[PDB]
């Protein structure tokens, strides 16, 4: 199974969803658990489906089922948001995408961030590099906080790091979809993002685009993050990383509750 | 001699897709400099484009004036029959760092009423376009009014930067999410597709919110200073563009307790 094999037949089940999804759309329905829709289960059983088929011997890791039957020591992974940005989804029908990484024996192999509104297909392949629609990406130039644009959920933080972020970055800008706001940081629109407490699927592709594009991605004590666990984290470039993190750290802590 | 508004507009709209063909080469040997400080940024693009929109009305409409934001505006008065309002690029920080999510925006005045407006987001190439006796339309695909949106069941979308802390807070506990795309023209789109119930911009030019008149009386949305008035086209003011349902509540969270600046 070369990483070109498993390639093409994922790139190819993600031009056949966009023959699904906007069916699914149609017929949207939208619950809450305590926001998810009939799109976000449908894609993921239909990967679920996927896997049976060509990968039978492959687990996944997904928002919407349970995942107590993961461990540690398992070969063939996948993790999968099937749309990260729901509240976009409902909300707007845009800026929203599907997130799907591959680890074998826990090393990152192949990375995905669909943009299905725009159809932009974000892929990492080890090996081969990073691509946008099969335009290679290459690593951004740096930039200094002072000289980028940060992306965070404002709400969730503490109010005086959130003005120190601010005051210290050269605009704030929100696309709403972890998976889209860390492309923009891959991509060098974005000199940082945040999200203080996303689970495995919200930055499972992340991993190796980090890596092949040379950005930092960490927790935000700086260390390597568990892709089969959660942890608050930032993907960042890397002439931004230690300012954003001395920022998040300063005044006791940016959580907005001690 | 005498135009029809289509007439105009198809002036208007076939220049707007020639300027797909001049962009990236001026993307290509981007500038940048200061203006008033150093997050105040312009460009060759901003420049450019709006210099050739002058020579093309120079040729076309030479009787039209142009309040734009790269010259002096000083000879503009309110009395003034054929007018345009330029934002030659709005949202020159995001073609900056982004090279994405800006727009230009263009907006015609006769007698000092809306007649033509475009807001073209270039780097996704749709046009929004308004006609008055046409409509509204997406790269022709016709726009209505958008369904009612309360405040709590819709995002929102305003610079957090430039507001009191309190009143921020208080705008997010009391909407459905934030989000914000960074170029005035394109949050105030997103409140007229439906997308967002409502964007902020607290302290705009002329050329920040020109075309959004003719959107917002043809897509019925309640566009208004903050204290809720009519905005004067000519001058700036702080400004809301929302929803209808949820536009009081916006205004009654921005002007309480003791308001929303600083
Ligand atoms: N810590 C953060 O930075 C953060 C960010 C967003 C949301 N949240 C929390 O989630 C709830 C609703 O979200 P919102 O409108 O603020 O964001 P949202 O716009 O609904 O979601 C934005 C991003 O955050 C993810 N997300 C959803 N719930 C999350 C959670 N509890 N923690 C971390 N990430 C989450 C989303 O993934 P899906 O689209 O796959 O849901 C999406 O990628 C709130 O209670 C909020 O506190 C926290
Ligand atoms: N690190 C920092 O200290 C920092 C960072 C950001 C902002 N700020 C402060 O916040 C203000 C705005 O900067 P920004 O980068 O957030 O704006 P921005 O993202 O560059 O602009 C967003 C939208 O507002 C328009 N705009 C630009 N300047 C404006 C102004 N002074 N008032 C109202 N609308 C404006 C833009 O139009 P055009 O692009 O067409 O002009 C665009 O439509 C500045 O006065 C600055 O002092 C400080
Ligand atoms: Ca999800
Ligand atoms: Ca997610
Ligand atoms: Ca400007
Ligand atoms: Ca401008
Ligand atoms: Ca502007």
């Amino acid at each position: 199974k070369t990483l070109q094999q498993i390639d093409k037949l994922i790139c190819s089940w993600l031009k056949q969803i966009d023959n699904v999804i906007p069916q699914l759309i149609m017929e949207m329905t939208t619950e809450t658990k305590r926001l998810v829709t009939n799109v976000d289960k449908q894609i993921q059983q239909q990967f679920q489906q996927f896997l049976a088929t060509y990968f039978p011997e492959h687990q996944l890791l997904a928002e919407e089922k349970s995942n107590a039957m993961i461990t540690n020591e398992i070969n063939h992974l996948w993790i999968m948001d099937p749309i990260d940005g729901t509240a976009n989804l409902v909300k707007q029908q845009e800026d929203y995408c599907i997130i799907l990484a591959y680890f074998y024996e826990g090393k990152p192999m192949l990375s995905y961030v669909y943009d299905y509104p725009h159809k932009k297909l974000y892929k990492a392949i080890r090996g081969e590099g990073a691509f946008c629609n099969g335009f290679k990406m290459e690593e951004p130039p740096s930039l200094k906080l002072e000289d980028a644009i940060i992306s965070f959920n404002a709400q969730v933080m503490n109010l005086d790091t959130v003005q120190d972020l601010f005051d210290a970055s050269f605009s704030y800008r929100l696309v709403g979809a972890c998976g889209l706001d860390s492309m923009r940081v891959a991509k060098g629109q974005f000199g940082a993002h945040i999200n203080t407490n996303p689970k495995p699927w919200d930055i499972a592709a992340q991993f190796l685009f980090a890596e092949l594009l040379n950005l930092k991605m960490t927790t935000l004590d700086g260390k390597a993050i568990d892709h089969l666990k959660g942890a608050p984290f930032i993907i960042s470039n890397k002439a931004c990383h230690e300012t954003v993190l001395k920022i998040l750290n300063a005044n006791g802590g940016y959580q907005k509750y001690r």
